[PDB]
């Protein structure tokens, strides 16, 4: 029994359709599906066991899917394999191995106005002399959407930008540009074009998407899914190949939809060759095409079919001179840098190596947020948590699993951030995990010794700091005895064999019988175990 995941916004009967061909050739039916907001809630129930056979979604995503093990490595003929696109298959890898099969392929294109221009540039150069022209009769050249990366990335990256560098299989997390001279150079041509008034700094998506339906500029940047609402805007368009930066292709992002297979899955051996030899066909996909466009196809063979179509041949013809988007967590520290950075260099706020130079310190920042997260293994993380309760409240910790994700909870709350290493440094230090601040951060021992005795500079209260070098000197055994020598006092506890020293402060503190200034009975159960705990209480008592 196949069970197919695809949104509602594709053509998912006509799935459900190449899926009644393939069941009367074989009695076991599939069930195609829309599940709302499939993508978010697919990590949760894979992991239980239970997700689709099939998951039909953008390859982006579909990296943090395997990331975690939840797509199984397909194993498709090399003789399959050339029956689409060479490009189509280093957007469905994780570790090198195949992940998923390519279906469709989405990328921008230059989307011009025949009445109003009857012949598109080739060039972005070509638009300043261009839209000069069209300006003495009150209609712009060009007006596309600046407000996302993703429509202003296609001529950053033209002359040389990347998000991350692709080699031999997969990517590298080290090796980002954007802050290279191709980078700056599209950027510079951008801020300028807003410098000198070819296009207005504003221009939102909707902003530049009524100008040109409604036959007041000469083209835009945008994708297939525009092309229904300026087929019902009544202008005459066509859509080519975006203009060429410094004689080179423009670069737009390219997204494909693939099919995985569920790792937890009884049917892998079935659904292969129900996406092989029955629905990456020219049956199965123009089965697909003919309820929903599949806009361009990876497989070649209808592909040519659907080029006659001057639209579909362009949408691939960029895609393939495109940039595969990167399916790779770090890619969301990509947007927010770039972001901000191509808002900051077109408003004359800053200055492109000002701006870029900025985005590439916020990527090296991330990256190292993770470089440090990927050494904190389990028990620091409880430790840290414990140590971090006073700023983070416990109730969020719920969705706490993994140290980024504590580093990131820290960002929220604005004590971790790139200007501000200090508490991160301080959580570190003591959990001591010297090793990890000097690697990462720079910092020895003496310095962070010595920046905490200057006074209001250490963040975690010596309270907190007290109570966690008391659960450092407390073993598994010498736990059974603090279990049961408070159990001798009131309970004010539910208790049990799961709770560390450190989940027994906080059910102490949650029962308001161990404070900050609450020590009778810890002062009581640590003498009956170790006496040299009682040493620790001392001193701390010994500072007010």
């Amino acid at each position: 029994k196949l069970v197919i995941w695809i949104n509602g916004d594709k053509g998912y009967n006509g799935l459900a359709e190449v899926g009644k061909k393939f069941e009367k050739d074989t009695g076991i039916k599939v069930t195609v599906e829309h599940p709302d907001k499939l993508e978010e809630k697919f990590p949760q129930v894979a992991a239980t066991g239970d997700g689709p056979d099939i998951i039909f979604w953008a390859h982006d995503r579909f990296g943090g899917y395997a990331q975690s093990g939840l797509l199984a490595e397909i194993t498709p003929d090399k003789a399959f394999q050339d029956k689409l696109y060479p490009f189509t298959w280093d957007a469905v890898r994780y570790n090198g191995k195949l992940i998923a099969y390519p279906i469709a392929v989405e990328a921008l294109s230059l989307i011009y106005n025949k009445d109003l221009l009857p012949n598109p540039p080739k060039t972005w150069e070509e638009i300043p002399a261009l839209d000069k022209e069209l300006k003495a009769k009150g209609k712009s050249a060009l007006m596309f959407n600046l407000q996302e990366p993703y429509f202003t990335w296609p001529l950053i990256a033209a002359d040389g930008g990347y998000a991350f560098k692709y080699e031999n299989g997969k990517y590298d997390i080290k090796d980002v540009g954007v802050d290279n001279a191709g980078a700056k150079a599209g950027l510079t041509f951008l801020v300028d074009l807003i410098k000198n008034k070819h296009m207005n700094a504003d221009t939102d998506y909707s902003i530049a998407e009524a100008a040109f339906n409604k036959g007041e500029t000469a083209m835009t940047i945008n994708g297939p899914w525009a092309w229904s609402n300026i087929d019902t805007s009544k202008v005459n368009y066509g859509v080519t190949v975006l203009p060429t930066f410094k004689g080179q292709p423009s670069k737009p992002f390219v997204g494909v939809l693939s099919a995985g297979i569920n790792a937890a899955s009884p049917n892998k051996e079935l659904a292969k060759e129900f996406l092989e030899n029955y629905l990456l066909t020219d049956e199965g996909l123009e089965a697909v095409n003919k309820d929903k466009p599949l806009g361009a196809v990876a497989l070649k063979s209808y592909e040519e079919e659907l080029a006659k179509d001057p639209r579909i041949a362009a949408t691939m013809e960029n895609a393939q001179k495109g940039e595969i988007m990167p399916n790779i967590p770090q890619m969301s520290a990509f947007w927010y840098a770039v972001r901000t950075a191509v808002i900051n260099a077109a408003s004359g706020r800053q200055t492109v190596d000002e701006a870029l130079a900025a985005a590439q310190t916020h990527m090296d920042f991330s990256r190292n947020l993770y470089d440090i997260g990927e050494q904190l293994d389990s028990e620091d993380l409880a430790s840290l948590k414990f140590l971090s309760l006073d700023y983070i409240p416990q109730r969020k910790q719920e969705p706490i699993k993994d140290a980024l994700m504590l580093f990131q909870r820290l960002q929220e709350k604005r004590m971790l951030e790139e200007s501000n290493l200090s508490f991160l440094k301080e959580l570190l230090f003591r959990i001591n995990r010297l090793d990890l601040l000097i690697t990462y951060l720079n910092t020895r021992k003496e310095e962070m010794e010595r920046e905490l005795q200057t006074p209001g500079r250490a963040q975690i209260s010596a309270y907190r700091v007290m109570l966690y070098q008391i659960s450092e000197e407390v073993s598994r055994s010498e736990l059974r005895s603090f279990k049961g020598g408070l159990q001798e006092e009131i309970s004010k506890c539910k208790l049990d064999d799961d709770m560390n020293l450190l989940d027994i402060f906080i059910e102490m503190e949650k029962r308001v019988i161990l404070g900050e200034g609450k020590l009778d009975i810890l002062k009581r159960v640590c003498a009956q175990i170790n006496k040299s705990l009682l040493k620790i209480i001392n001193d701390y008592e010994e500072f007010s």
